[PDB]
């Protein structure tokens, strides 16, 4: 019967859940990674962004699965101002 009973639980979180939350669409439309969201700049290399072709193998992994600026939300390179999420 479908698979076995998921961990739709876990109690390891605590307050990072619940309170004024309403979504808005639904999380972004993918199935047509291209350009229907990342808009800015001309492509090029370090101002714009870096221009990979296939992310999750070879694009990123360690600057995130070891160190993801999510920890130490404070360095970063550049666009700190993003830190208020005014985005
Ligand atoms: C799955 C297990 C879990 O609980 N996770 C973490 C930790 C708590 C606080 C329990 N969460 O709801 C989040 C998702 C932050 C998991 O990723
Ligand atoms: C409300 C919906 C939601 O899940 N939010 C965020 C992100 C996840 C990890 C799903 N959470 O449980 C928290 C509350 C951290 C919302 O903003
Ligand atoms: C984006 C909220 C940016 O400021 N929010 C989100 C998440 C990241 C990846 C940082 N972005 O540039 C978008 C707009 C997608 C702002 O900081
Ligand atoms: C299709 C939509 C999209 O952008 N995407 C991302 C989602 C995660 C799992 C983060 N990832 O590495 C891919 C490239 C799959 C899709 O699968
Ligand atoms: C370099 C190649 C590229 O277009 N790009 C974009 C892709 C997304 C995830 C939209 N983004 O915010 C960056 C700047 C990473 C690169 O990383
Ligand atoms: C945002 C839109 C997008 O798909 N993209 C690419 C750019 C690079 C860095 C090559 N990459 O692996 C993603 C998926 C982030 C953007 O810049
Ligand atoms: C660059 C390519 C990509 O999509 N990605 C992941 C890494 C984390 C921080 C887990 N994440 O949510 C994104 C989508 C930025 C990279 O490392
Ligand atoms: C940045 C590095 C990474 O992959 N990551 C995860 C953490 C959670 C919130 C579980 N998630 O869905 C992303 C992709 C953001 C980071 O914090
Ligand atoms: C630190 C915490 C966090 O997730 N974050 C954002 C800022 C930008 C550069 C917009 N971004 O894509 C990450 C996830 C690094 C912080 O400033």
């Amino acid at each position: 019967m479908n698979l076995e009973p998921p961990k739709a639980e876990c109690r390891s979180a605590t307050r990072v859940m619940g309170g004024p939350c309403t979504p808005r669409k639904g999380p972004p439309k993918c199935k047509q990674r291209q350009t229907r969201q990342c808009k800015s700049k001309p492509p090029k290399k370090g101002v714009q962004g870096c221009g990979d072709d296939i992310p999750g193998m070879e694009g990123c992994g360690t600057d995130i699965t070891v160190i993801c600026p999510w920890e130490a939300c404070n360095h970063c390179e550049l666009h700190e101002l993003a830190q208020y999420g005014i985005c």
